[PDB]
C-alpha cells in the first residue's frame, strides 16, 4: 500500500509513513531506535524518524530494492536490489560501496552481530558473505531454488537462509552446510533467530510460521494468517514473534504459540516486519 506503519505492542497504530511511490518491501530500525528505513520498489530507501516524517532517500539503485538493514553501530546501511547488488550507504546517505558478484537479483540483506560482514540472499539460489570493503568472501551454495532472506544467529558463527525450495537451511562461515529444515508445504520467505540463539522461526507462503530448534526439528507451527507470510522477526526480549502477511496483516505471538495481536490497518499485503530496539514499537511494510 506505500506505507509503513508504526505500531504499539497493544495493536494501535502510531504513525504511518507515507511517500514511496511503489511497494514498501522492507524496514529495519536503527540501533539508536529514532530512525527507520524502509525499502521500496521505487528503487529506494527512505530514512524516516520515530514522530512518523521522512528524512531522506536513497537512490541509486537500478530496480527495485527488496531488502534494508542497519549495522549494529547504525553508521551504515546495506541495501538489497534486484539489480543483483547490495549498496551500502552511510548515514548521509552517500554511496559507500557496491557489492557486485550476484547473477540475478538480490533478495534480502543482513549484518552480522560485529557488524563486520554482509550476508545476502539471491534468486541465484546462494547466500554471498562480504565484508564492508565490499569483497566477497564466501558463496553458500545448496538451495534448490531463490533465496529469500538471510539471518546471523546471535553469536555470528551460523547463518540462515530461506528459500522457494520449501527449507531453511544453516550453514558456518565457510559455506558448510549444517541443517536444512524441511516441513514448510510451500516458498520460505523470510527467517530469522530468536536472541538466545534457540530458535529459528520460518515464514512461508503455506501461510504459517514455523519455530524450531537448532538442530532443525520442528517444534510449532503458528497458524492464523490467511494468505501468504512474508517476513518474521522476534522481539529484542525474546517474548513476542511478529509475523508480516498478504492478508494484510502483522501478527504478534508469544513464545508458546499463542496469538497476542493482529496489527489491522494496512490496505495492502504486508511483506515485512520489524521490531524497535526497545521492543515497544513494531514497524510494518506494506
Amino acid at each position: 500500500d506505500k506505507t509503513v506503519k508504526l505500531w504499539n505492542r497493544n495493536g494501535q497504530l502510531l504513525q504511518t509513513l507515507t511517500g514511496h511511490s511503489s511497494s514498501v518491501t522492507g524496514v529495519a530500525f536503527s540501533p539508536d531506535g529514532q530512525t527507520i528505513a524502509s525499502a521500496s520498489d521505487d528503487k529506494t530507501v527512505k530514512l524516516w524518524n520515530r514522530n512518523g516524517q521522512l528524512l531522506q532517500t536513497l537512490t541509486g539503485h537500478s530496480s527495485s530494492v527488496t531488502g534494508v538493514a542497519f549495522s549494529p553501530d547504525g553508521q551504515t546501511i546495506a541495501s538489497a536490489s534486484d539489480d543483483k547488488t547490495v549498496k551500502l550507504w552511510n548515514r548521509n546517505g552517500q554511496l559507500l560501496q557496491t557489492l557486485t558478484g550476484h547473477s540475478s537479483s538480490v533478495t534480502g540483506v543482513a549484518f552480522s552481530p560485529d557488524g563486520q560482514t554482509i550476508a545476502s540472499a539471491s534468486d541465484d539460489k546462494t547466500v554471498k558473505l562480504w565484508n564492508r570493503n565490499g569483497q566477497l568472501l564466501q558463496t553458500l551454495t545448496g538451495h534448490s531454488s531463490s533465496v529469500t532472506g538471510v539471518a546471523f544467529s546471535p553469536d555470528g558463527q551460523t547463518i540462515a537462509s530461506a528459500s522457494d525450495d520449501k527449507t531453511v537451511k544453516l550453514w558456518n562461515r565457510n559455506g558448510q552446510l549444517l541443517q536444512t529444515l524441511t516441513g514448510h508445504s510451500s516458498s520460505v520467505t523470510g527467517v530469522a533467530f530468536s536472541p538466545d540463539g534457540q530458535t529459528i522461526a520460518s515464514a512461508s507462503d503455506d501461510k504459517t510460521v514455523k519455530l524450531w530448534n537448532r538442530n532443525g526439528q520442528l517444534l510449532q507451527t503458528l497458524t492464523g494468517h490467511s494468505s501468504s507470510v512474508t517476513g518474521v522477526a522476534f522481539s529484542p526480549d525474546g517474548q513476542t514473534i511478529a509475523s508480516a502477511s498478504d492478508d494484510k496483516t502483522v501478527k504478534l505471538w508469544n513464545r508458546n504459540g499463542q496469538l497476542l495481536q493482529t496489527l489491522t490497518g494496512h490496505s495492502s499485503s504486508v511483506t515485512g516486519v520489524a521490531f524497535s530496539p526497545d521492543g515497544q514499537t513494531i514497524a510494518s511494510a506494506s
